[PDB]
């Protein structure tokens, strides 16, 4: 029964065919339960397994990679040298790697927590039914429990599942729907039916959903749903249909790998077209096993030369030390991904109570009926200082303190303000001031009541805690609260009847003191309040008093209005039904004015820096509020969302009215639209569906279970601190103290580490482009090889990898909120930034070729050879005459690879220089400022000579120790990378920023 709530009791009962009095049989009990299933959400299967470890293994690259260890494991045992430990090295660090990048791409145990399994927890174990088996009540486990169940439930419990209340036991019924709603007022519930069908969860005043807990009070009533058909059913059901997408980032990367298995898989074949003259050799000039041996043993170094092995280790630390960041700021950001996408950010949907404002109520201003002769009326307004619950302020005429007491009207406003109000103040001694219990509306008029003191009572002879309830309690000597009539959306407003103390205090019979919507009770009032007398409320006089009203909330006060009638002559005791809060506005009717009171909800004190500063950056704020219409667009040009004097019409949007436009107007107002008041529950992730149809990566915010779709769906899902943990598991991000201001102080760290993050990986990849450059010149020409696949991935993992992570520490480049957010779909290398690492990958390739070259040639310490028959050296046994000089081993030597290697090692610390800043020269910006990246270089280069000098090292990645006559050399070929670079970055500012 879905729609239990627009069904009476009686009805519910004949559906379902169950007794109140004796509940379902158990015959009823094995139909239904086999039938809609066990009250409970479905287990969240699908997990991850060894299945987890193979979707690593799924990408191209990561193929090509597993297939440079296979194809080197087969070489790997194929050769003649007996050396032992160096045998299983290229095979061997090759699944390190692939293993540890597996790792960290499985990694989603510690960095991820479940929204759904957090949504369990409202759950409860076991529930209270009456089963026609039994006649005492008999708890049993929640899932258990059936749709036509006749549960019952008690103060404390938690509530099982989507009840229908049939009877009430207690004298009244309270329930805590926090999660389902987010006001922490623990709304009363009643019997009577709902006409409206599809009418929303917070008008059901007849139902008791799952998850919610009874506050106060008894009761029982029949299950309408349970399980995934319960409200909270419905939210998970709504998660778990919603599909995250992958950062724009995570995208390009992946875009990246399969640009970068076509390189491989080129040049692969490139190596043998060049070699397609072996085609025209004799098969007795030697074995083709020996030509297959240089096919797969370069094949390995070109997987290895091109990949960027160090790259996930990089990022994952930068972005490990961005999260530290981003706590420091109030930002406890969920994944490691969210870090990055979070500058990308272009909307951001976040709600005014809480966030926008301080959630600080207080009665600002107020005014009442001076006087009324005709077609003249005067009213008299007053101004309250202390934006604050402390009762520290003071009530003032026209900018001048005056006594409140000496106003009859004021009287009776101070009256129904202390009366029709279920909240009040309580001083803590721990925090030193004075807090709030309820709601901030009602206990601002608890405050006013304190600092108007109508009746004038002692101030300073009174405690510090005894002034807390000082005035209100005086109120409360007179009038006796009877009832109050609960507060509803159907009305807006909320009444009290009172009877008076035995004193015979001039009291006409008893009393009904209404408070509510100012539209909705100026309407339903016949009369108005004149001091003490009273007159028919006549046009001119209506006019003002919304006039007025009008003006406090559209005017830059932006006030929420609130007013205050009472019925002189109420109906008696006995005719007033009591339950049928239907009945309830009909009872607050011919009513006399006594006056309005304007509150204001104070923005942050930050927000109006924040707001302009997302203004400059190109970022999109929409406001989502309860406020009206007229009072939130008030707002909006207030804080900045807005301009003071500009045209909103379309700009802005009520529940109401949104929901009235069409399908294709809707899309056409999200693109547009900047502040949604009175929005509907599913309204939030509609509007995050229209966003993302634009492409705009948008940023909602909630803090109940009613968002947590809307934050899963959204791609910066932003939840509070104070927030209920649904919300924070479901979001991406967590705000520490619920500002807006350090949503976008987050933001701009987004876009700060992204610039850095973007730096180092075109200095990975520039160092993996030069490293392909090198095997294919040194391969194609045939030379002897230059740089092994052991050396290559050392290169990455460690000397190109503590430099790169320490990039992520450079300086943020100033006037980074002055431009638009990064595109979603931009490119990481485009254009001339793709020449310009070309260039920079084209020369190190020479180099590092050239600095072994320059040893098997032109050497001081190498032979004397040149270089015609220095690319024949795989015919040293064959062709003996023309070569003759020593063992063919030296072909094979050290000595050469050493100076390709520290060639490379050597330009990678002077590029790791260059990538201080994009185009800024080294003239402008000194190689000195990043001091985390001189400490890796001088720890990078530390290491290099650790390879070199204990032993244990350089025979396994085939090194042998340089001299100071050989390192001068590498230091003039390497050197010159700096200078190349440095034109490169004049040339860009020069001619082409324009
Ligand atoms: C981009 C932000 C990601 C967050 C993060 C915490 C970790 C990321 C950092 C990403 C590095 C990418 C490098 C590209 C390069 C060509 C590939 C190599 C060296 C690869 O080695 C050949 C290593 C890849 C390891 C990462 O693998 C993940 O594999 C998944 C399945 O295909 C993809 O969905 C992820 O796409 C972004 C991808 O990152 C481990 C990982 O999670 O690392
Ligand atoms: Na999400």
């Amino acid at each position: 029964m879905e729609a239990a709530h627009s069904k009476s009791t009686e009805e519910c009962l004949a559906y379902f065919g169950v007794s109140e009095t004796t509940g379902l049989t158990p015959d009823q009990v094995k139909r239904h339960l086999e039938k809609y299933g066990h009250n409970e959400l479905p287990a969240e299967e699908g997990k991850s397994l060894w299945e987890l470890v193979i979707e690593q293994f799924e990408d191209l690259l990561v193929r090509i990679l597993l297939l440079a260890a296979c194809i080197s494991f087969v070489l790997a045992w194929f050769e003649e040298g007996e050396e032992t430990i160096t045998a299983f090295v290229e095979p061997f660090v090759i699944l390190l790697i692939l293993i540890a990048n597996a790792i960290v791409g499985v990694w989603q145990e510690r960095n991820a927590e479940n929204a759904i399994e957090a949504l369990k927890e409202y759950e409860p174990e076991m529930g209270k039914v009456y089963r026609a088996d039994r006649k005492s009540v008999q708890r049993i486990k929640a899932r258990d429990i059936v749709p036509g169940d006749i549960v019952e439930v008690a103060v404390g419990d938690k509530v099982p599942a989507d009840i229908r209340i049939l009877s009430i036991k207690s004298t009244t019924l309270r329930v805590d729907q926090s999660i389902l709603t987010g006001e922490s007022v623990s709304v009363i519930k009643h019997t009577e039916p709902v006409p409206d069908p599809r009418a929303v969860n917070q008008d059901k005043k007849n139902m008791l959903f799952s998850g919610t807990n009874i506050a106060a009070g008894k009761a029982l009533g029949i299950v309408a749903t349970t399980g995934v058909s319960t409200e909270i059913g419905k939210i998970r059901d709504q998660m778990a249909a919603t599909e995250q997408d992958k950062t724009p980032l995570q995208q390009k990367l992946d875009e990246f790998g399969e640009q970068l298995s076509k390189v491989i898989s080129l040049i692969c074949v490139a190596v043998w077209l060049i070699n397609i003259g072996h085609f025209n050799d004799p098969v007795h000039g030697g074995s083709w096993i020996r030509g297959a041996i240089y096919y797969f043993k370069i094949a390995v170094a070109l997987a290895v030369a091109a990949i960027p092995e160090g790259l996930p280790a990089v990022i994952t630390t930068c972005l490990a030390l961005g999260t530290r960041r981003m706590a420091k700021k109030n930002a406890i950001v969920r994944s490691l991904p969210s870090v990055e996408t979070l500058g990308c950010t272009s909307v951001i949907c976040s709600d005014k109570t809480g966030t926008l404002t301080t959630n600080q109520m207080s009665v600002c201003k107020m005014f009442i009926i001076d006087k009324v002769d005709g077609d003249f009326c005067s009213l008299n307004e007053f101004s309250i200082t202390g934006s604050t619950y402390a009762p520290e302020g003071e009530v003032l005429k026209n900018d001048k303190p005056i006594r409140s007491g000496q106003f009859d009207g004021l009287v009776e406003l101070a009256t129904i303000c202390a009366l029709c109000n279920d909240s009040s103040l309580d001083f803590n001694e721990t925090k030193g001031v004075y807090e709030k219990v309820g709601e901030a509306t009602e206990t601002a008029l608890t405050t006013l009541v304190e600092k108007m003191n109508v009746f004038n009572t002692e101030v300073r002879n009174l405690s510090k805690v005894e002034r807390a309830n000082a005035c209100n309690s005086v109120i409360r000597q007179l009038m006796k609260k009877e009832f109050t009539l609960e507060f509803s959306r159907d009305r807006k407003s909320m009444s009290v009847y009172c009877s008076p103390a035995k004193s015979s205090r001039a009291a006409v019979g008893n009393k009904m003191f209404v408070k509510g919507a100012p539209e909705g009770v100026i309407d339903r009032c016949n009369y108005v309040r004149v001091g003490t007398t009273r007159v028919p409320m006549t046009g001119p006089v209506k006019e003002k008093i919304l006039s007025v009203i009008k003006e406090w909330g559209t005017g830059r006060d932006t006030l929420r209005c609130l007013a205050l009638a009472t019925r002189d002559t109420p109906p008696k005791r006995e005719e007033m039904v009591l339950d049928d809060s239907s009945r309830f506005m009909e009872y607050e009717t011919d009513l006399t004015f006594v006056g309005v009171v304007g509150m204001l909800d104070p923005p942050r004190k930050e927000v109006m820096g924040s707001i302009q500063l997302c203004r400059d950056a190109g970022i999109r704020v929409i406001m989502i509020t309860g406020d009206n219409k007229g009072t939130a667009i008030a707002i909006c040009r207030r804080i900045g969302i807005f301009g003071e004097n500009e045209e909103v019409a379309d700009r802005a949007y009520t529940g109401r009215e949104f929901d009235d436009l069409p399908l294709a107007e809707q899309r056409e107002a999200c693109r547009r639209a900047c502040c949604f008041a009175r929005v509907e529950p599913s309204h939030k992730s509609k509007i995050v569906e229209y966003l993302q149809s634009y492409d705009e990566i948008t940023a909602m915010t909630g803090d109940g279970v009613n968002d947590a779709p809307a934050l899963k769906k959204a791609e910066i899902g932003i939840a509070m601190g104070s927030g209920t943990a649904v919300a924070k598991t479901a979001s991406e991000m967590v705000l520490a103290d619920d500002n807006f201001s350090t949503i976008v102080a987050a933001v701009e760290e987004g876009r700060a580490i992204y610039n850095n993050m973007k730096q180092f990986i075109r200095y990975l990849i520039s160092s993996n482009v030069g490293e392909v450059v090198c095997i294919f010149l040194t391969a194609a020409l045939g030379l002897p090889e230059a740089l092994i696949p052991v050396q290559l991935l050392w290169v990455n993992l460690v000397t190109d990898g503590l430099p790169a992570t320490a990039l992520g520490f450079n300086p943020p480049d100033l006037d980074i909120m002055d431009r638009p957010p990064r595109s979603p779909k931009e490119p990481l290398i485009s254009g001339w930034l793709f020449f310009r690492y070309m260039a920079i990958g084209g020369y190190v390739g020479a180099a590092t070729v050239g600095a072994a070259a320059w040893w098997f040639m032109y050497a001081e310490d190498g032979p004397g050879v040149t270089y015609h028959q220095l690319t024949h050296f795989m015919q040293c046994t064959e062709d003996h005459p023309h070569f003759e000089g020593l063992d063919c081993e030296i072909f094979e030597a050290p000595e050469p690879m050493t100076m390709a290697l520290s060639v490379l090692v050597t330009i990678e610390m002077c590029n790791a220089l260059n990538s201080l800043s994009e185009n800024q020269s080294l003239m402008r910006m000194p190689p000195w400022v990043n001091i985390w990246l001189l400490g890796s270089i001088c720890l990078s280069m530390s290491l290099h000579f650790l390879i070199l000098y204990v032993d244990p090292l350089p025979m396994i990645f085939k090194l042998k120790a340089l001299d100071l006559t050989q390192w001068l050399m590498v230091l003039k070929i390497s050197l010159p990378v700096i200078g190349l670079d440095e034109i490169l970055k004049f040339i860009a500012r020069n001619y082409l920023e324009g």
